[PDB]
């Protein structure tokens, strides 16, 4: 009785009670899988589409072809030959995509305003009925896609990825490389006359199959609504019946076991690789035993494999459990990071997992372990934050491949059935005579003789010696090893508190101390069993010199390396912290299940106040700390770019420089000092945000408050005795560059600022309109037409109070030349806005409305925007509705003149500086540029200018 | 053989073989004594003449007439009828005048430019001669008279002299109240028909006769040219052959001794007042009876009378000596401060007292003592520093009424035979018999019923009771007093270092490390055997907050506490040292005999790194120093208008306020900890200035690092991590006013400053020419006409590398009206600029151009020149020459401009920040003035205002 388009729905799907979205699966007549979901209450709409093939059914001789296939389709159909023609639309109409391709998935996702979902999913249907490949894009578009791979080539994480898989069997597709470049995509492709465009079109015909598709689609429309319209745009997608790609041989066949890989990175990173290939257990998901597995093999703290590799000293960090392979196979991996004694004892580190191993399996699956998993997953099912549309969606349509409709939502939380043969069935393949091994360090550079030819990662491979791989498999019980006890972090109390008779919308100050400040709502909008506590603690020992700066890190990374045992238990129950050292002295927050909140904070404060050094962790997290600090001349160029102009704006701020220089100077006696001092005097400001009530509030401010009292006796620090940061004040028609070499990539990266003014209601809206306005167009002239980069980013800058239009890129091509193409790109801004019309311009303003407009849906990101306002000492939370209103009285004129007065080249107002971060070798009319007068001391060129006040609050 | 107009000549004046000045000493016939002293290179000529009469020869019935005269002779004499001609003519070539009146002696000195000696003499001249005592002048200058009387009303130290007075027999002239008033000199004389101009007169006519003159010349010209010139103007004062005053009878009969006096203060102290009337000692100089005994009686550290009383606990310093009354009788006086102890044991006190006494006459005279004082004395002249040419003839001629023109120079230095009979003699006067003694407290207050009518003061008057005194008369031999051991620090190498062949005229940077900066000049122009050591140590933990700074303070005060015992030998012996803590850390400097400065900078260092607190010293300084801050609020209202400018103006300053709130928190232990945390990490900026080598200079540098390094561990702080603080930036036309109650005196006091700009060579000449321009008419117009106060002041403020004119006054009227007085006084400057002739304004860039030429005559002076150049990180050690350089090519036209630019009512670039205090109980047309923003919260405003950049060095 179906509309005939529809094979079957499915109008039970199991959610949550807590959920107040409607949900609807349907199966379509083509095949398609789909989730509907009503959400009446949403700001914004969104749907995703995941298509189930990926860069494992790459042809041989084109590697790299599904993902150019995804960015292809973004730039023109037949029905809408425009290659921006769906971005623009979202751009305008508050929405964004992005799409990814992975071995067996590509996945395409938007968000766009809620009025506007059907004429943004009708664009979105095109890509896969009818797109256009067009020649004129396809050799633009290469670019981005190799200048994607060469943002990779020197990260780490990629060059693994790829090497785990040139280390396979060479025949089985796992081999393949994923990503592309203009090589595999052009320049191979004509070297042998085979046109990819044929090749895109053959790809597309005969894998964009309906029957292997899943779609997710989230709009205020009731479920009747929405199944129209997802009959109506994709119903006619054709089935092309094409079987489902399947992987049963593992790429990790015999000879490719017990084998040794030693690596050299790119950071000076210690790391060491224990791999086993699985069955892939995909189908075992209700009972779920990799993770039971995962769950004990990474477990951290009391009688851990962990605890105990941290005791010896040799292993600082672990992560271990099941990976995905692909349909057919996975692998079970147990990785750490070593301290300069665990690369000695790599092989005994090895030995130590097997014991652990080996203990399980003397042991035997655990019913209680299981279960308790079980509980846990349940209770966060039930109480899961309300997720952002666009991660919901694209979510779902992965999901939609492996669970039936009515359990697309709970499969991979709830289990059912504990099932002790499939877990003793996986604990098999955990074996010496089944392992691969990974040790990456720069004790090996020099001495490898193998390139891997994708990423030219310098390797050495060899067989572990079977007198090695015995020793392993003769690895005994040690009794040092013990199962996790009970979980007592495990929440009870779900009870939501009534609303108080006074509760406020925004947080109110509700207690005013020399010593504290506190800030404080009662959650009234998601009824969850949850808190926010967030605590800035203010001390001018804090951020003094670079010595006292690495003595607060140094303290805070103790602090967490002694309390992480106990507060694992916590984490897994769904109760987490952070702590972190700031300019202005610590930052502790806890999020989570409110229940047992006040157990942790009173054990993390308590811990503080009474912190007992142990000679030996300082001596490794103060060598971690020093490689950490060395280790940042191996992050992106940009990266680089976005860290110098921080430290340059700002009047006073400690480089990794000086901070190396005086660690040196850092020992046990100076920083035990160093604590009671920090200690002594303190300020407080705390926002408390939740499922508490006032009293419970200050309940918490108090225990937190009498405990350092009691054990560091902690006095006042008058809040008006507190120094604050102002930021540098460029001076008008003032051009500065700061310029640095990157010492590692070959692209550089550049960061161009102009500042404005001071933050101000009016001001915020002419600098985010603007923004708004050439958000699209900067990447669709920068990349998509100029193919500057694959990294090109426009937008407001805040801190300090001030604000800024930054650009930043990363680009094969010199500073000089992307700062030109940037002013080229402006001239090109203000033209096009002189000759907007007033209808488009105010598409602009109703885009940047919805985006401001846009509610957190879940409590930790509302709890994130009121911090915002109470670290900066703004206070301005009912920010949002003054500033759209506002903005929706701006003209064109408005923003006109504001361009002519602060951006324009010859602008009156123009305060521009530019960090150039070298690479480490080193069309729209430009207009001519000044000399950029040079900076090369940071510190002088701060003397040399004003500083701006501080905002005002309200 | 001389001119008739000369009776004597005297050609061997003694002198010093290192002064090379000239020097002849005349008698002329009218009975003028006169010493002329021939200068070729100085830069500013000076005068001075002395009467012989003062206030103890004032009419009964018109107290203060000496005085009103003094005031009278500056306004109009027959010759230069004008007003303000002389301090006009003086003004306008680079010159200044002042003068004073005390009892025996009215003083009169001028300095001015070296080639207007003869126009200033003879203006100078013509008060002696023809002064015309203008009624329309003598109504208003009595207003000064009484302003200047009201300024020290409240001033304790101008309380307790006139108290002492009017405790006397009340027939004797002492008892008579000097300073006059607006009653004694106007109203108490008309409700008589007593007409004061008549007195004037008849007062000029009979006791200004030239045989109770006293002249001292300083110019460029010969002696000869001198002689001439000064028996020219001055052989022509009539000689009344007056009898020279005199006054044997001592004002303290019996009935007067044996007295108490409980006082009541207007700050917050508590002093003991011992006071013996002995026989003029003037006629035995050459032995010197009263200072032989003050030098001991007042001697401090090992076994001195301090020494004990300090370490019951009861007093903090002590003066004793001898004290001057008048021809025919003086005082000898012991003067202590009480601690809280002490005030309660004020008659143990007065008794350890005698006990030191009664040591002194069982002991007997002691030759060394006297030889030993003699040595010093005589190396003290020798080596006297070159004397600025205004104090010095001023001093010489009031010299010149004790001593033989050939022994002028030398006497008061230079002791010749030892007279044991003398000090026994004076020793027999300091008796109980024959003490006064008076307690100044608050304790005292309501419970006092007299009443001084001149000061009002408040206090009580009754008998030594018999008991007491007869117990001081049976105070025995305390065995704890002892005799001054041998000066050690006594200087034996005066030998003068060859000029180094490197040595420049400007210090030089000759170490430029981490740890230490030292800038270095060999002496190559006075050639005295002493150097200036300055040291200023950089630790951030010295001004973080109220309570460090308070610690600091402490820390400091106690070390010097600790060391004066030792370090006075050296001060007796020429060699003294400065310690005091700054916002940038502490600075010590050490200034004296280069001789033994080691030794004496050793010990200060090393005590520094190995301090041991007394838990008893610790609780009596900081005692002191909380009564220090409280009795902030009895300062001058002017001297409030300036530190409240101070603080307003810098980005980081604590309050009083806030410092004496953070005081309460220090204790011994939070003490203990902070000073090794200060020494830990230490930058050090030295100027090391004298005559030393580069060899010596390092050395000495060296010595103090090492001593550091060795006692506190100090390792180096980078200059670069070092933050300096930057002034607030006003906004153009911007007025802020800060509005604070004074609450002890009943004048208001004022400080308008109007800000312009960084400091340049430009800026600070356009701002230093019009301060010059306006300098004295400042003077005239508010003062002399508007006499709006006695206290009124103009000219250049400088700060944190900024700067502006500042008017600073102390007036009965309300804050508002000075202000518009004020601005009335801008309007009338600025026309009077446009007005002015090429030759008038010529003359103000040449007055301008030879003070800022006028070169440092001593070592000490050199030195705070080079040190405010270090200090201030501008280093502009040229900055004399450059500047006025830029000077002399300014035209009036450019000082128009600048006054319009930033000064004018309606500038652009007005600054404009006013500081009021107001009183306890709070015409040339004035221009509308805008509505002032008012400022509650000195903290806040300085948030929303941005910061000034920092001055770049040379
Ligand atoms: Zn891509
Ligand atoms: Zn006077």
């Amino acid at each position: 009785m179906n509309n005939p388009a529809i094979q079957r729905i499915e109008d039970h799907i199991v959610k949550s009670p807590e959920d107040k979205r409607e949900y609807r699966g349907l199966e379509l007549a083509n095949g398609i899988k789909v989730l509907l979901i009503s959400d009446p209450t949403t700001d914004k709409s969104s749907a995703a589409l995941d298509v189930h093939i990926g860069s494992l059914s790459d042809p041989p001789n084109i590697p790299g072809l599904s993902h150019f296939c995804e960015h292809m389709l973004f730039l023109g159909t037949k029905k809408y030959p425009k290659e921006n023609e769906y971005s623009q639309f979202l751009s305008e109409h508050a929405g964004s995509s992005n799409a990814f391709t992975s071995g067996e998935h590509t996945n395409y996702y938007f968000d766009v305003s809620h009025e506007h979902l059907e004429g943004a999913l009708d664009r979105f249907a095109q890509f896969f009925l009818c797109p256009l490949f067009d020649a004129s894009c396809k050799d633009r578009e290469v670019n981005a896609v190799d200048s994607e791979h060469e943002k990779n080539v020197m990260n780490d994480a990629w060059r693994l990825f790829q090497l785990e898989k040139a280390t396979g069997n060479p025949k089985h597709p796992f081999s393949k490389f994923g990503t592309g470049n203009k090589y595999t995509l052009e320049t191979r492709p004509n070297q042998e006359g085979i046109d990819v465009r044929e090749e895109l079109l053959k790809f597309h015909s005969t894998y964009y199959s309906s029957n292997l598709m899943a779609i997710c689609v989230l709009g205020r429309e009731s479920l009747d609504d929405l199944t129209n319209l997802v009959v109506k745009l994709f119903s006619e997608v054709e089935n092309k019946n094409v079987p489902l790609p399947e992987f049963p041989e593992h790429p990790f066949q015999e000879e490719h076991l017990k084998q040794l890989y030693k690596i050299v990175p790119i950071k000076d990173i210690r790391n060491l690789y224990v791999t086993f290939p699985i069955p892939d257990l995909q189908q075992y998901y209700k009972s779920n035993p990799g993770h039971y597995l995962g769950h004990l093999i990474g477990h951290e703290g009391p009688g851990s494999l962990l605890s105990e590799l941290k005791s010896k000293g040799w292993v600082n960090t672990l992560v271990g459990g099941q990976k995905e392979g692909a349909r057919g196979f996975m692998f079970f991996i147990i990785n750490v990071d070593l301290t300069e004694e665990g690369l000695l004892h790599v092989e005994d580190i090895i030995l130590h997992m097997f014991q652990y191993i080996q203990k399980l399996r003397a042991e035997g699956p655990q019913e209680w372990v299981f279960q308790e998993c079980k509980d846990l997953n349940a209770v966060a099912f039930r109480f899961k934050d309300k997720e952002r549309p666009r991660g919901y969606t694209s979510k779902i349509a992965g999901k939609l491949h492996y669970y039936p409709l009515n359990g697309v939502l709970t499969a991979e939380y709830l289990l059912e059935e504990f099932r002790p043969d499939l877990i003793d069935m996986v604990l098999d393949k955990l074996r010496p005579e089944n392992v691969r091994v990974a040790i990456v360090s720069k004790s090996f550079e020099g001495k490898t003789d193998r390139t891997e030819q994708w990423y030219g990662t310098q390797y050495k491979q060899e067989a572990i010696p079977e007198d090695v791989i015995q020793k392993w498999q003769n690895a005994d019980l040690n009794g040092k090893f013990k199962l996790p006890t009970k979980n007592e972090f495990i929440p009870t109390n779900f009870e939501i508190l009534a609303l108080e008779k006074d509760a406020t919308p925004y947080p109110a100050l509700i207690k005013d101390t020399a010593m504290s400040k506190l800030w404080f709502k009662q959650d009234d909008k998601f009824f969850l069993p949850k808190a926010c506590l967030n605590f800035e603690f203010f001390s001018p020992f804090a951020y003094v010199d670079p010595l006292h700066c690495n003595m607060a890190y140094l303290y805070l990374e103790l602090l967490k390396d002694s309390l992480n045992e106990y507060a694992y238990a916590a984490e897994l129950a769904g109760l987490s912290y952070d702590l972190q050292n700031t300019i202005y002295g610590m930052y502790l927050s806890v999020k989570g299940y409110n229940d047992k909140q006040p157990i942790l904070l009173k054990k993390i404060t308590e811990k503080m106040a009474t912190f007992e050094i142990d000679k030996k962790r300082f001596e490794i997290i103060k060598e971690a700390y020093m490689r950490s600090l060395n280790n940042f001349r191996a992050e992106q160029p940009h990266q680089h770019a976005m860290y110098y102009l921080r430290l340059l704006m700002t009047e006073v701020a400690w480089t990794k420089d000086e901070l190396k220089e005086a660690l040196d100077d850092v020992t046990l006696p100076r920083l035990k000092a160093f604590i009671p001092q920090l200690l002594s005097r303190l300020h407080i400001e705390a926002l408390l945000h939740g499922n508490i009530t006032k009293q419970a509030a200050l309940g918490v401010m108090q225990m937190v408050e009498d405990t350092l009292i009691e054990h560091a006796h902690t006095k006042p620090l008058l809040p008006s005795q507190l120094v604050r940061y102002r930021e540098v004040q460029l001076p008008d028609r003032g051009w500065f560059v700061y310029q640095r070499r990157n010492e590692v990539h070959n692209n550089c990266g550049i960061e161009i600022y102009y500042q404005t003014d001071m933050q101000s209601t009016s001001e915020n809206m002419f600098l985010e309109l603007f923004c708004q306005i050439i958000s699209e167009p900067c990447f669709n002239t920068l990349r998509t037409k100029e193919q500057l980069g694959y990294i090109v980013f426009s937008g407001p800058r805040r801190a300090n109070g001030i604000q800024g239009l930054r650009f930043i890129i990363q680009s094969e091509k010199p500073p000089h030349y992307l700062e030109s193409r940037v002013e080229a790109f402006l001239i090109t801004m203000e033209k096009a806005i002189e000759d907007m019309t007033e209808e488009a311009f105010q598409k602009h303003i109703q885009a940047l409305a919805i985006r401001r407009l846009d509610k957190p849906k879940k409590l930790s990101a509302e709890c994130a925007k009121y911090w915002g306002e109470i670290i900066s000492q703004q206070y301005n939370y009912d920010r949002d509705n003054i500033e759209v209103a506002y903005l929706k009285t701006l003209s064109k004129d408005d923003i006109i003149k504001f361009y002519k007065e602060m951006l324009a080249v010859d602008a009156p107002r123009r305060h521009k500086v530019s960090v150039h971060v070298l690479a480490r070798e080193m069309l729209s009319e430009a207009p001519p540029l000044p000399q950029p007068e040079v900076i090369h001391n940071m510190t002088e060129f701060k003397r040399g200018l004003p500083l701006f006040p501080l905002v005002k609050p309200h």
